[PDB]
């Protein structure tokens, strides 16, 4: 299990249904790092930046290889300090490092000494073989013996996408979170950040459309980049809904989505227009055990009826950025991509 | 005192507070006629078709000279009636009917044998001293020998709007109702309906303005009517806000308003805008003792703020129509307006 917890009495409530404590890094980059250390010399395999914040699963998070937002210099702090423990824990092989990167600072959230899951998309997308290279090592060849001691960084985008099981469990609220729920994923190159993830939001099955009407619907927290994304969205020729407060929010933006009322609110509401092919996407983001449960049904009939759907503004964001890309007017076999890697 | 009660509820709770009980002709078309009869016949003076359904009490109603909406079949009914009345009741004189019209029915509502407030202004309209007539009549000098025998239509519009006191009493909730509570009238002579209820707006110390920012927020009832409302607002140039039903309504519509928070939903809410003249005009309608206690702060705050505002929808069409017009356009002196009739 895994919960986040906002508040003493929501502390509390917890308990009365629930033990390591910590703080939630909140508006977070999360980051993972595969390297291989021979005990002379750390590798560094890959640094891939998540697009779901800290507090979804790396698991579940869609992940960009290289980094679509970090900078240099923060990435070179975290390649450090990758360095500073694959020496002093003795790593002999595979491992990974997890960050977040909140206000320009770096933070440690875990160090897995194995095989990762990110090892296979490391190698594909940049075509070292780290299973073959860490195995060697472990085996008795060091890394410069075998003539891999460089970090590869592909003239490509690498964007790792997941699948996950909720249609299977429709009753299951399909929402994200520190628990990981997915059973695959998929790989997808592009010559830029959006063309990635464009490829690797169709190969996850994504029924995402260019046109339509989205219907907005997010936490205070999000009430701000939402008119970003807001903007994006009509600038592409989506028409737009919206509940009570983000329609406020928007209006006073100067963007005035169409009102849609809450299932107990009145009607027609957002149950209703799913239910009735209104719209062709859903961004609604939610912070809270109660309002959560609260906003269940969109999620719900989102998948039900088959409307693409994001939890996280970091993922309407990507998104979005997507909707400028054709994932089909472009295709790459893994050996050419290999070839193009100098 | 009068008052309306709708629910079984809202009886008791009134005679809590708290004999006759009326039906309630719920959204008809008020009317007055005032009419001479000297025994052997009847002389209509006028047929004045109120702005203001009924419910809301006549001597607070702007009403028209013709008629503005009401057909001519459903005149002669109304013509028909008076006449029966004025000799049942013996009429000698002056007298003056009160109908309804719902469904394209007539109700008679009330039968006053004497001379109504309407008088001078039907008077001043047509042409007609219906007062010296009457007067000749009671002295033993009838209709025919006096050479007044037929209703007189007039060649232009005549508005009558009245002004009220809710200024000298602030702590008073400036709302209309089937109790009278203006102190005079206006008069607004025009070419047209609109051109008439310019005049007769102007004339009433109106503060509307030609464009700007409205606010619309209107009850259930009038919540499918207020879209062509919004829409002939939309064609003037105004911006439009919405409080919640409304904005839902609306959008259900085509339009988009922008949202605006109640009081209680939050800032800024629509006190705080009318407060910082925010808006040119506010269109309220309220049908309920709660809603009405609860939507009290609209009201005197636009009193307050001194905005115009409408608190029945077909006032608000009023308004609206009179956009169209330009009360400085022309002006016509009585004399004249004697002499085109025929
Ligand atoms: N302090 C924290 N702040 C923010 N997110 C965190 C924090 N700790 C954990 N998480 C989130 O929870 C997920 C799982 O935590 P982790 O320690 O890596 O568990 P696991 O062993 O399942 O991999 C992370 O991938 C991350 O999104
Ligand atoms: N049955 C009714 N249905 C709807 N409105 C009514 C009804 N009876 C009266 N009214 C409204 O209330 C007002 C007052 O009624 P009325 O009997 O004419 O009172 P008053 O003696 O003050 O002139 C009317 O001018 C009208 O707007
Ligand atoms: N990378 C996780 C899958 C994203 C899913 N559309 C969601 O936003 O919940
Ligand atoms: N004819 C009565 C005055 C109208 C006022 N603006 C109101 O609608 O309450
Ligand atoms: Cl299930
Ligand atoms: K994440
Ligand atoms: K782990
Ligand atoms: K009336
Ligand atoms: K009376
Ligand atoms: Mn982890
Ligand atoms: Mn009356």
């Amino acid at each position: 299990a895994m919960e986040i917890v906002y508040d003493e009495a929501d502390l509390r409530r917890y308990f009365q249904t629930a033990v390591l404590l910590d703080h939630f890094l909140d508006d977070a980059v999360e980051v993972d790092v595969d390297a291989i250390c021979d005990g002379e010399m750390v590798l560094i395999g890959g640094i891939m930046e998540h697009i779901e914040q800290a507090g979804v699963h790396s698991g579940d998070s869609a992940c960009s290889l290289p980094a679509y937002t970090l900078s240099q210099e923060i990435q070179d702090v975290m390649r450090q300090q990758v360095q500073k423990l694959a020496f002093e824990l003795q790593v002999r092989g595979l491992m990974n490092v997890q960050f977040a990167v909140k206000n320009n600072e770096v933070y440690l959230i875990e160090v897995n000494p194995r095989a990762a899951r990110t090892v296979p998309f490391v190698s594909k997308a940049t075509g070292v073989p780290l299973a073959k290279v860490a195995a060697r090592v472990m085996a008795g060849k060091s890394l410069a013996e075998q003539g891999v001691t460089k970090e590869v960084i592909p003239p490509y985008y690498s964007v790792k996408e997941v699948v996950l099981p909720f249609n299977k469990f429709p009753g299951v609220d399909p929402l994200l979170g520190p628990e990981m729920r997915s059973t695959g994923e998929v790989m997808g190159v592009g010559r830029t950040f959006a063309e990635a993830f464009a490829k690797a939001q169709l190969g996850s099955n994504s029924t995402m459309k260019k046109h339509g009407r989205a219907l907005l619907s997010v936490r205070e927290g999000d009430k701000e980049r939402v008119v970003d994304l807001a903007a994006k969205l009509l600038k592409q020729g989506f028409e737009l809904d919206a509940t009570h407060g983000t329609a406020i929010v928007l209006g006073e933006a100067g963007i005035n989505p169409r009102l849609v009322n809450k299932v107990h609110e009145g009607r027609p509401h957002i149950q209703d227009r799913i239910k009735n092919g209104e719209y062709t996407y859903i961004i609604n983001t939610t912070s809270g055990r109660r309002a959560i449960e609260d906003s269940r049904v969109i999620r719900r009939s989102a998948l039900q009826y088959k409307v693409h759907y994001d939890t996280t503004l970091n993922g309407g964001f990507a998104t979005a950025m997507a909707l400028n890309a054709d994932a089909t007017e472009k295709v790459i076999s893994v050996q050419e991509m290999h070839a193009q890697i100098k």
